[PDB]
């Protein structure tokens, strides 16, 4: 279930995996909820995607040492939006190496983002150049092309049946295909196909604004993005 952690919620999915939740009020539209993953890689943890903020961040960190207590080798972070960016300095803080698309190192100022340390590259193929991500262990990072934002990246956890779409991919449900401030329009359901394309056997999707739901939310995301063109 959802366990909850001061103002976080964390809910167990493989075991070895948990989803991180965090919220933040958008004067206008309430206090929307972003997730994100930790993975133990034996006797490390992996991070994906900061919290909205440094303090809730540290929040995350505390719930790893309560309920992991082993160290954080590094943190990957999938577009420079404060939901998934957020709590950079507490990673640096807390002496984490943190990864970033090179593109969302590049946008990081502008979008009022502190930048991670290291800069992942990508091949043709999406998927990213090896030496870009060291020790990433069971993470394996692809870009889809743009969609929710140009620099959106999404990660599948090997050895298990997940997959991260961040922000792009909505559930199943949705009534319709929001945050799209900075999304490319064009190229929105390719993108969405795409990363469906990269992790064919993930039967648990997750992403950033919707609970974790089946391969439907791809489907569904990238058919209501058809209609953004
Ligand atoms: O507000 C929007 O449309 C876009 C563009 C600006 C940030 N954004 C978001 O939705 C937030 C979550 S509220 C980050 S994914
Ligand atoms: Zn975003
Ligand atoms: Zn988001």
């Amino acid at each position: 279930g959802d366990q909850r952690f001061g103002d976080l919620v964390f809910r167990q999915l493989a075991p070895n995996v948990w989803q991180h939740t965090s919220y933040l009020d958008m004067p206008g539209f309430g206090a929307v909820a972003s997730n994100g993953l930790i993975v133990r890689d034996g006797g490390r943890v992996l991070v994906v995607d900061t919290a909205w903020t440094d303090d809730q961040t540290a929040q995350i960190l505390n719930w790893i040492k309560q309920e992991i207590n082993l160290p954080v080798a590094l943190a990957v972070v999938t577009h420079a939006h404060q939901d998934k960016m957020g709590g950079m300095d507490a990673l640096h803080a807390a002496g984490i190496a943190t990864y970033a698309n090179a593109l969302s190192n590049q946008l990081a100022p502008q979008e009022g983002m502190v930048a991670a340390q290291h800069s992942l590259t990508f091949a043709a193929n999406g998927w990213v150049e090896p030496a870009t991500a060291p020790n990433f262990g069971p993470l394996k990072v692809f870009y889809p092309g743009p969609g929710h934002t140009s620099d959106n990246i999404t990660v599948g956890i090997d050895g298990t049946d997940i997959a991260f779409g961040g922000c792009l991919i909505k559930d199943s449900k949705a009534k319709s295909l929001g945050n799209l401030g900075d999304a490319d329009t064009e190229h929105y359901a390719a993108s969405a196909r795409a990363f469906g394309a990269a992790f064919p056997k993930a039967s648990m999707i997750v992403m950033s604004h919707s609970a974790p739901d089946s391969r439907a939310a791809i489907t569904h995301t990238a058919r209501m993005a058809d209609k953004l063109r």
